[PDB]
């Protein structure tokens, strides 16, 4: 064939847009669209020989990725083909039987680890019916990612070997970023930290909340973005609560919001008095007008007053689009 048809695998969000490149949280499904190029060979005149090789594709993920959902496998004629494929996933190639080992190496497809193929069971009906046809096969293939992955990149490639001929594909590539936030206690915003010291009973006490600087370049919008932190009610009197942007803000209008910005506004405080449970949480249809291209966050200062002696803890958590992370234990004493 003179113009080759390599296979190419994309990453997409909700809105079907590509965000290869882009970095997803822990809990992120990964939805890629994959393709097996076969318009190349419309009406080609393949020998028996030839043929008989079959037409495999190959999914090869990085360690990051887990369970890998199938949504569909359909020609684009729009035929579902997924059970004209037999389904093979390996942990490596030495598992594969002998007769496929062979043609992935003799194509020059070697895949350093664990893998997924798909191979045509009736080469002879799927080269009539998709191949000569010139009839491209997409596979839509979501993964969710290990619980153990918890940084560096994740990766999923392509290749395809067609009448035995091996054509790799593009690498498609996200960062993961785990969340991660930090509690102190203050004698006061902008003071100095306090944790481990004695605190005068009647005395006021601020925990600062540093939240996670959700990065540019994501390829998600925030809708979550929120502290929860329970106060040893018994021991601190809550008095009040202050949120301010930790970083330069844009929205999708292209506005500025200033690091340093009191963000009451975009924000709703509730706090139960009985339990000592204090939420700060970021509106929603804010959250939906920071840009992608824009880093996010917000530190929270809650100021209590200590009003009984003894030792007094206070932990947080955090969540961002439903992945909950915890702050340090911080401690003063009466």
């Amino acid at each position: 064939v003179l113009f080759q048809g390599p296979p190419t695998k994309k990453v997409l969000d909700e809105n079907g847009q590509s965000i290869n490149g882009k970095s997803v949280l822990p809990n992120a499904t990964l939805d890629y669209v994959a393709k097996q190029n076969f318009s190349q060979y419309k009406g080609i005149k393949a020998s028996a020989e030839a043929i008989a090789k079959g037409f495999a594709f190959v999914d090869q993920p990085n360690e990051a990725l887990a369970e890998l959902t199938v949504k569909s496998i359909k020609a684009s004629n729009g035929d579902d083909v997924s059970s004209l494929l037999e389904m093979r996933h390996v942990l490596s190639k030495d598992t594969l039987d002998q007769k496929l080992q062979s043609l992935i190496k003799e194509a020059g497809i070697s895949p350093v680890g664990e893998f997924y193929m798909w191979t045509a069971k009736d080469p002879q009906a799927f080269y009539k019916a998709y191949v000569q046809k010139g009839l491209d096969i997409t596979y839509n293939l979501s993964f969710k990612v290990k619980k153990e992955f918890t940084k560096g990149q994740i990766k999923n490639g392509v290749a395809q070997i067609d009448f035995g001929n091996g054509y790799t594909g593009n690498i498609v590539v996200n960062d993961l970023t785990t969340p991660e936030v930090h509690k102190d206690v203050l004698d006061k915003e902008d003071g100095k930290s306090i944790n481990n010291d004695t605190v005068k009973l009647g005395d006021e006490v601020t925990y600062k909340l540093e939240g996670w600087v959700v990065p540019a370049n994501r390829g998600y919008d925030l809708f979550e973005y929120k502290f929860v932190d329970h106060l040893q009610h018994t021991h601190d009197l809550y008095l009040k609560d202050k949120v301010v942007a930790k970083v330069a803000i844009t929205l999708k209008d292209g506005t500025v919001i200033p690091k340093g910005t009191n963000l009451v506004q975009y924000t709703e405080t509730v706090y139960n008095k009985e339990t000592g449970r204090y939420e700060l949480a970021f509106k929603a249809d804010f959250l939906a007008q920071v840009s992608r291209s824009s880093a996010f966050g917000a530190d929270d200062f809650i100021v209590v007053k200590r009003i009984k002696a003894g030792d007094v803890y206070n932990t947080a958590d955090f969540f961002v689009n439903g992945n909950k992370v915890k702050t340090e234990t911080v401690v003063t004493h009466t």
